[PDB]
């Protein structure tokens, strides 16, 4: 189904499951399929909500974008849920989870997973000219560059895992919604954390990141885990660099419980 976002965007949405409500929230390059698999995992015990993000799936787009209408189509979902829920936010949708929380959205308790914030060298620096770089990139219709640039240069994946991406079959599908990558570029900002804004959510939150996180990582974990006065930081036993389903789901049964 959809629901109508404040400035008026069908925002696409589907709901599984029984028991308290949680919303997944996608992150770069990601549709509600991505959620897809950890929303089956979690239904026994949740109702869970997995939508579109504005200008990807089946939901529309409204210009000019800006961060404040992701965070009411958020809240649109979250009204969608019951008009609360728990949140769970993907790497770039945790940012936006963050976010909204800071932002007063009822958001009753929040997990995130490698929020890709920046708070020391060890991150590899993001091109000066990167936003120019990748608007051109897109102009051109070269999708499939501007994805490639986002995961070398954005977020400093290595060469050759990003060439690996481009043969799987996940790679049509982000090249299809690559014009929302400046959507992500804004909601991270320039990957500084608020610190300010997020010292001020008091809801019981978790922050997790993986047995194959980058060093950069996993610091912008633990600071956020500091940061916020209610976190708790842990990282998965993923046993590969994908994390599956069964990694996460457990702490989040148990954190949401
Ligand atoms: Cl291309």
């Amino acid at each position: 189904q959809t629901v109508p976002s404040s400035d008026g965007t069908p925002i696409a949405f589907e709901r599984s499951g029984s028991g308290p409500p949680v919303v997944l929230v996608g992150g770069a390059l990601s549709t509600r399929a991505g959620g897809a698999p950890l929303a089956e995992r979690l239904a026994p015990h949740f109702t869970v909500i997995c939508y579109d993000r504005r200008g990807r799936g089946d939901s529309g787009d409204t210009p000019p974008y800006a961060v404040e209408r992701e965070i009411e189509d958020l809240a649109a979902i979250i009204d969608a849920a019951g008009g609360a829920a728990f949140v769970f936010g993907m790497s770039s949708g945790a940012g936006l989870s963050l976010l909204a929380a800071a932002s007063g959205l009822p958001i009753t308790r929040l997990a995130v997973f490698e929020p890709p914030y920046a708070v020391d060298d060890s991150r590899p620096p993001v091109p000066p000219d990167y936003q120019t770089r990748l608007d051109a990139l897109l102009a051109e219709g070269r999708r499939g560059d501007a994805v490639t640039y986002f995961m070398t240069e954005g977020v400093g994946v290595p060469p050759d895992l990003v060439a690996q991406m481009q043969q799987a079959p996940m790679w049509p599908g982000m090249e299809a919604v690559a014009h929302t990558l400046p959507y992500d570029h804004a909601v991270m900002g320039d990957n500084t954390i608020p610190t300010a804004r997020f010292a001020s959510i008091s809801i019981p939150t978790l922050v997790m990141d993986g047995g194959a996180s980058p060093a950069w990582i996993r610091h912008t974990a633990q600071e956020l885990a500091d940061t916020i006065p209610n976190a708790r930081y842990v990282t998965l036993e993923n046993q590969t660099h994908t994390v599956a389903p069964d990694a996460i789901a457990p702490v989040l049964v148990e954190f949401f419980t």
